[PDB]
């Protein structure tokens, strides 16, 4: 164990709206977990958006998957100990060419 | 404050077709944890279209979220911190610019 303090008290979207890969976002919550609601992102197409501003199927959107660290409580529901721990998170999607 | 103790011992390519694709850059800072942070550079500022040529009338841009970072509290301090929001850029979308 390296045990460590840390005081947790903490001292553009719009435009990925144009984006050909667009994605929306879904709250993932989980109590035993901080950060406890993280926003990920779901694209909302499975092709990418054209020049007409059309779903194009030659093309694919898939998101960007991330490696995150997040504090898992330990013991479990302890509010004030944890353990840092790696999770995958979706961050946006971008479009490629299969 | 909101002290709480944290054990630091972490428990636990196919973007390169991408038509905004990135690098990564090293972002380095002693007083931080993570102390190393690898942001996102988006390698062109049009994107790739169906010929693999790079077309400047849509844009890469880097995807840019607000991210949780320790801050050594008080500065150089091993085992004492505060929590921070920085901005980093996680990766590159391709976007239709404004007209
Ligand atoms: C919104 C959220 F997703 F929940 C969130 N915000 N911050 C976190 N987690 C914070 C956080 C910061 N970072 N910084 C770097 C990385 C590494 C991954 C290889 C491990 N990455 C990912 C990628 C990107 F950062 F650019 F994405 N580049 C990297 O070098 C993960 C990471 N995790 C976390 C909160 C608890 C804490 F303070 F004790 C410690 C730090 O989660």
């Amino acid at each position: 164990p390296r045990t460590v303090m840390v005081n947790l008290n903490i001292h553009s979207s719009d435009y990925y709206n144009r984006s050909t890969s667009p994605w929306n976002l879904h709250r993932n919550e989980d109590p035993e977990r901080y950060p406890s609601v993280i926003w990920e992102a779901k694209c909302r197409h499975l092709g990418c958006i054209n020049a007409d501003g059309n779903v194009d199927y030659h093309m694919n959107s898939v998101p960007i998957q991330q490696e995150i660290l997040v504090l898992r409580r330990e013991p479990p529901h302890s509010p004030n100990s944890f353990r840092l721990e790696k999770i995958l998170v979706s961050v946006g999607c971008t479009c490629v060419t299969p």
